[PDB]
């Protein structure tokens, strides 16, 4: 029946955005130095194993409820939707994880990542998405999805959200050593495994292949529309950064190319169901470029993000986010609401995402780092995370 | 139709067992020194290849026999099924592979490969799962089956198995060199790639879910509760391990994180579909909090693992093969079985699998060695097994 | 529906293509030094990018029109059907990304690129695969495929053609520095990460089920025979080429255990739905130990091909598409065709393939390189494509 096809078309796109979870695994172990890769790869196993426990114990009942060690229930979609949600929590925190790589100490990360998957984003997808129970009858909608928020697969829930934890966690850690001088200016820290970080790409691109059409949530001849606007917003992405780049050499624009491909992902993630061929390959080449200038910005700003995650989940999360009145359809709208207003509703939707995902996040890990210092001895730094804190 | 679908769920279902052999080949190679890891790779390959050759010639025709060279049949769904147990038994000598790592012969892993796919897993796959062709009307079960053994997707038919001919075969050839010494107890051979160990990990979590999905054997809407089990036993295996080691440090235990989630999903494979969701957490975490025990007794003991298959496939499947008669629903038993009859029927098929697939490719295997050694050279082994026996 | 079935099934057959790219990024990137592999990982995407907007661009409309700029259609099935096609051309121009590897400009290869998927693929393509739109009612063919040419996945369409255009690129630049002298003939370079091209190997063949169940068009009970031919193919082709090699060492042996797999594949790719179990076993068996004596050939005719994609996907493509005219069912031919004409026909889309993927390519890549030369200096071979041209 279609219960039983959508089922499994939910359960395959979970399985999908589990190869998201091992693409960004690869990404974060391939960009950074060979005395750290072993830690970055158990922090990725960790925080996702933390991130399951979290989302099952009370993360669903939190973000989903009127749920707690979530079992068997009456609607037949519910439990497929559990484990594609359970992976989304789990994505936003392995967004969290490649920001603080190389300088900051294993239990404070996951401190960081219980705080994420306890707190963080389940009242913000609470806000956001509480009444998109996929199957449910009568499900009462969070307040910004009442004001007119519209979300589709997660560029604001999933990586707004992890962008901004990911920048106050290297705000209050700080850089890394010998990565910027007040005499020579910035020095560049490359990856040792860059081919692997290459895979995880394409395997970021598979997932969020899934992530996107598990997020469509019905089954019928436009699914096929959201999968073209996600490959033509990751391909214009990497095609937009690589005309940037064009003559510019090996082992430093690589880097530049895959963000590129992500931050289209990204982009596209918030109206891939909503808009053209012609307006995903627009969001997504503006996205790369946004990520590309993000990057320089804060390599200018002296602000230390390691795969980048803030020009890529963050800045390409607001730009899709705020693209989605500027190109989607008026039919997806709330009727009675113009091109400007839901201007301004997005506006607030990424103004609100800011404060609670960024300012509650910096209060709450600055009074951990006062009786608990997350950032690790310059001794570990010096001799790699690899070999203990 | 219905047959359509579950053709095609069968088919992506293999799909997913493929992958298990790329994370099986990743874990392996990850897991070893830089001078044997292209042997590791060659021998994951090349008994993938063997044992696809084998069940397609022979192997299928004694596991689900009354079949040799196999084509196609009346049956609709039988085809997919031949390809799924053909993948199964590709799992159960890649499972094989990883323990005899960078000491045994090439050539005598393929023959061990060929015993394995030839005569120890039909054998008992037709005793426990003689049966259970996906399709067939009339199907005589095997005696294993007969009498009431319960084994959902493979922790005893495919897990135990190869967990305990790789047991047999690292006794017989012995451990590698400086690994265990008379003074100063026991050294650790770290490997060189445990980012790669990592991805094939993730690589197998999601070739797992395969696993349980097409051993489930129909679509239903109890099939996402096959799913949520399964990745609740893998991160409830790797969240107890977590938790073991906590302050421990990098690089030793991010192999424990991983063979603790390997493990857990060891052990819900043996009844993922007839438990609950806390069952299966619980289950799972016992799984990982046993695989460590495991690996300090084998370390104690004085046997060379080198990337742990029997803490995680022999103990993790005599674990879900015991606890699936402490933990699964009464109505999936045999009518007036008890709680304590299912548990002396599992036992009675554990026992069974230690004698039919330690003892017999023990004996042969040793009578092997004595007229063809299966142990290198120590100038290979100090050389490195990529450079030739 | 069965519409909506067949759309998800092209949609995660697209998906399992995307893990083919993956797979070749992988398999390309291990098998060079350590000093080449960021800029092969680099192409490797750049490739992927450039080829999706040149197919989205105009692409599509050359290969299947009577299309620019892909927009949504009235027919339901046209646009998982492009993203299949689109993931087809990306693939092609990656095949033509491995031969050329450690000696190539950046850009040159990016002209070859655009070259590829703007000119050759498409109009080839057009000629072979023209009346086949999914969906599509009245669909004039190419006058290949009005003369009788079969070709069910691209063995000619996809491999052929990219292997003629990588052929014309290896002969144009010539080989690497250090491969071949006059006194001392033949000097082996091997690759750093061989266990990742094991995992691209593997990968491959997962894509590659995509591929031939993407292809097939339609939803029935005989879908399980085209992935069993596609399993038993690439597993033979891995045994024979382990057959052929047997005692020789490892680190050599490897690459060609992989690339019988892959030649396997590629042969079966031209027929795997029209032939038995026993017919893909000795087509992928053939194209084995074809794929080992085509390398050993084109070493000693001093032809450089870094990971063998001659051997593979242009001697491999070659072999399946001549042996459809000898080993499948002629109810699978134009009626009143032999087997002896169906030979004829087949041969003859060999020549034409031939002629126009290689003459064409040859000349103006040729014309391209006396005024913009695409081989780099003999300073940045020595030092590594990673660190700029």
């Amino acid at each position: 029946s279609e219960s039983f096809l959508l089922n499994l078309w939910i359960l395959l796109c979970a399985c999908l955005v589990l190869i998201m979870q091992a693409g960004f695994t690869c990404f974060e172990s391939g960009n950074v130095r060979n005395k750290n890769s072993v830690n970055v790869a158990l922090k990725n196993v960790s925080d996702f194993c933390v991130c399951a426990v979290c989302y099952w114990a009370f993360g669903y009942a939190l973000m989903y409820g009127n749920g707690f060690f979530y079992s068997t229930t009456t609607n037949s979609h519910e439990t497929s939707f559990f484990l594609f949600q359970l992976m989304f929590c789990c994505t936003s925190a392995t967004i969290i994880s490649g920001a603080v790589a190389e300088r900051m100490r294993f239990t404070g990360y996951i401190l960081v990542t219980l705080l994420a998957a306890s707190l963080i984003y389940p009242l913000f997808g609470h806000w956001a998405w509480g009444g998109r129970i996929l199957g449910s009858e009568t499900s009462t909608p969070g307040w910004l999805e009442q004001l007119g928020f519209i979300d589709f697969a997660g560029a604001t829930v999933v990586h707004s959200v992890g962008g901004w934890m990911a920048l106050a966690c290297v705000l209050i850690i700080g850089p890394r050593l010998g990565r910027f001088n007040n005499k020579h200016g910035v020095n560049q820290i490359f990856g040792d495994n860059l081919p692997l970080t290459a895979l995880g790409t394409f395997l970021l691109f598979l997932g969020w292949f899934g992530f996107n059409g598990g997020s469509y949530g019905k089954i019928d001849d436009m699914l096929s529309s959201v999968f073209v606007n996600t490959a033509l917003g990751g391909t214009f992405g990497g095609f937009v950064v690589l005309l940037i780049c064009i003559w510019q050499q090996s082992l430093l624009s690589i880097r530049f190319v895959l963000n590129g491909v992500l931050a289209g992902l990204v982009a596209i993630t918030a109206s891939a169901n909503s808009i053209s061929s012609i307006d995903a390959a627009t969001i997504g080449g503006i996205s790369g470029a946004l990520s590309f200038f993000a990057t320089i910005l804060l390599e200018k700003c002296k602000i230390d993000d390691v795969v980048s995650v803030v020009p890529v989940h963050l800045i390409g999360g607001i730009w899709g986010t705020l693209a989605l009145a500027i190109f989607a359809d008026g039919q997806y709208f709330i009727a009675g609401n113009s091109r400007v207003d839901q201007f301004l509703i997005q506006l607030l939707g990424v103004v609100t995402c800011g404060i609670f995902a960024f300012g509650l996040p910096y209060m709450l890990i600055r009074l951990l780092n006062r009786v608990y210092p997350l950032r690790v001895s310059p001794r570990v730094e010096i001799l790699g995370l690899n070999f203990g804190e």
